[PDB]
């Protein structure tokens, strides 16, 4: 039955591979990327009219009938996202009169106007002189002076947040303004009768920081500030030292964008870092077939390549397949062999991790590494001297990254500080990088592929962590992939890989939860709403990737013979395209739970292939 489905699936993945031997599907997010880009270009005084047009097209192609934009397809209207899209559009040429503009405006005013938007949106607007700097939370460059064990120091923030803070402290230290032309002003974002509903920190705000902020703004207006210029240079140096090979900062847009702004302010437009930073941007841009242009919040080549191999190997391809060889070779060259910000917690730990993007040496993440090491373990390459060596290096790196509670985070060890989640400034997404279930689940299966079982103390502690984290209904939270279906699928398959008896009470409870959520069509869906409302747990339209995850949960749980499993396969077989791939108009990717979602273009193809391959071998 599934046989032809597999063959087509396989020949399809092979056609998507590059000549260098890697897979690289685009990463889908939301309109703010390009809205802020537009804004960025204004500040930098480097506007390409042609580029603006392709962006104008994209913003419109993305706006829904109601005149709004969401964080994910099919999601509720987002104020922040809509406000920025509105401004970019107005800067481009659109007059407030036009249909798209009007409908947007209405929504914006009904939500409390500009005063109801997040700090970032207000800040971006402040940068262009459309909102008082004094009403934006201050981040002083002096934060650069706080030491390693001292509270609130930069190393208490998650990777993503860390660079963003440093870069922003320079910007806020100067409170610059790049006035929009009179034609692009947007005072209309203020015209509202609705009281502005303000959003606090990610977990409540203390009146102290509230007081502190006012003090900071007052200190900002003093004629002199000692050691200020010193802290600025500290921040500048920090950024100079940590720039990525592609010119970006962290391989993600926020810090990159702010860093570029920071250098502009400091007359460093003729400086090497700025140049590479600016020109490096193109690599992240994507030309859309309909005449549009989009910007990637980040890029997933290493991730995509890692999974594709696993999928293709599970599909049935041999370890020595000339194509997979091309991939394993590439992967090896991608291994980081120098210390990064994680070394601040592990100075004696020898580097050997892997990063998400092409060249991001200071920020390898466990999730990538765990997958890449595992994937490498399946292959049979010419120089197994370098293969065994690379695996060994990666393996020990992962082990050394384990956190206190027995689980793994993404970038740092024990980035569990609670303090940062209370600051006024932090009202958008995760600020710390604490351990998560999924990453731990992947790390576990990685070890498992090597033969290590429950006997090993490392793995034992890990399992203890998972068991304690299991939800009441026997499900597992999906941190990076779209919820419970993702989390559960990841964990269960891992438990099986480390010699755990799937017969267990808690493991069976997980499998039941899975079956009890299957859709009529025989597939599995989970809307991104499962982050806000618990009623949406494992509830949504069926998607190839999610169906496949839940399917893995069953295959690993010894339930491949189940009825549930049979309809699952059928779904994929039926919904598959003639070319070999699957469609997926929904996001099954998670950046920040509740605030930022992702569309991993490859998921819809890779997972079903992996899931299917695993099913065939289960016979
Ligand atoms: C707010 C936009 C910044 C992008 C959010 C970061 C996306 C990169 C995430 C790296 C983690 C990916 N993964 C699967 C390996 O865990």
């Amino acid at each position: 039955a599934y046989a032809r489905t597999l063959d087509r699936a396989v020949e399809y993945l092979l056609s998507c591979q590059k000549d260098e031997g890697y897979w690289w599907g685009p990463l889908l997010s939301n309109v703010t990327m390009e809205a802020e880009y537009v804004l960025l270009c204004h500040i930098l005084d480097r506007v390409d009219r042609d580029r603006m047009e392709k962006i104008r097209r994209y913003l419109l192609h993305e706006q829904r009938e109601d005149g709004t934009w969401a964080l994910y397809p099919g999601g509720p209207p987002d104020l922040d996202t809509t406000i920025e899209a509105y401004v970019a559009l107005k800067y481009i040429g659109m007059s407030r009169d036009e249909e798209p503009m009007q409908k947007a405006l209405r929504f914006i005013q009904s939500q409390g106007g500009i005063e109801s938007s997040r700090v970032f949106t207000r800040m971006w607007l402040a940068l262009v002189g459309e909102y008082p700097w004094e009403k934006v939370p201050m981040v002083p460059p002096e934060i650069m002076f706080l030491g390693k064990r001292m509270p609130l120091n930069i190393y208490e923030f998650g990777s993503w947040a860390r660079a963003t803070v440093v870069a922003l402290s320079i910007v806020m230290s100067r409170q610059p303004v790049f006035p929009l032309p009179e034609r692009a002003r947007v005072p209309e974002l203020y015209e509202t009768d609705v009281p502005p509903r303000r959003r606090g920190a990610k977990g409540g705000g203390g009146w102290i920081f509230d007081a502190l902020d006012r003090a900071l703004h007052g200190y900002q207006k003093l004629s002199v500030h000692p050691f200020r210029r010193a802290a600025e240079i500290r921040a500048l140096d920090w950024l100079l030292e940590r720039q990525a090979g592609d010119g970006s900062w962290g391989g993600i847009q926020p810090p990159w964008f702010y860093a570029l702004i920071a250098l502009k302010i400091l007359d460093m437009t003729q400086h090497p870092a700025f140049i590479k930073g600016w020109e490096g941007l193109e690599l992240y841009g994507v030309e859309l077939d309909y005449g549009g242009w989009m910007f990637q919040a980040s890029i997933s080549p290493v991730w995509d390549t890692g999974l594709a191999v696993l999928a293709l190997r599970a599909a049935g391809l041999p370890a020595d397949h000339d194509r997979l060889v091309k991939a394993g070779e590439w992967l090896l060259d991608r291994q980081i062999t120098v210390p990064g910000d994680w070394a601040v917690k592990r100075p004696n730990l020898k580097p050997g991790g892997f990063a998400f993007q092409f060249d991001n040496v200071y920020y390898p993440d466990v999730d990538d590494t765990a997958v890449v090491v595992w994937a490498l373990n399946t292959l049979r390459l010419p120089d197994e001297r370098r293969r065994r060596d690379a695996m060994t290096k990666g393996f020990r790196w992962i082990v050394g990254m384990q956190s206190s509670n027995g689980g793994w985070g993404a970038y740092d060890v024990d980035n569990t500080s609670d303090l940062p989640n209370h600051i006024p400034f932090c009202d958008f997404g995760e600020v710390t990088d604490p351990p998560s279930e999924d990453v731990t689940a992947h790390v576990l299966e990685c070890f498992g592929s090597f033969g290590y079982d429950d006997a090993w103390k490392v793995i034992r502690r890990a399992v203890e962590y998972l068991k304690r984290e299991q939800k009441p209904d026997g499900s597992w939270f999906g941190r990076w992939g779209v919820n419970y279906l993702y989390g559960t699928g990841a964990v269960v398959s891992a438990l099986k890989a480390v010699g755990i008896d799937t017969r267990e009470p808690y493991i069976q409870k997980a499998l039941d939860w899975v079956e009890q959520h299957q859709n009529p069509d025989g597939g599995w869906g989970e809307d991104c709403r499962s982050y806000e409302d618990p009623a949406y747990a494992g509830k949504g339209a069926s998607t190839p990737s999610q169906t496949a995850w839940a399917l893995m949960a069953l295959i690993a749980g010894g339930r491949a013979e189940s009825e549930a499993a049979r309809r699952g396969v059928q779904y994929l077989v039926e919904t598959q395209r003639p070319d070999g791939g699957w469609d997926e108009p929904y996001y099954t990717g998670t950046g920040f739970p509740g605030d930022f979602y992702l569309g991993y273009t490859m998921y819809r193809h890779v997972f079903p292939t992996l899931a299917l391959g695993r099913y065939k071998q289960a016979i």
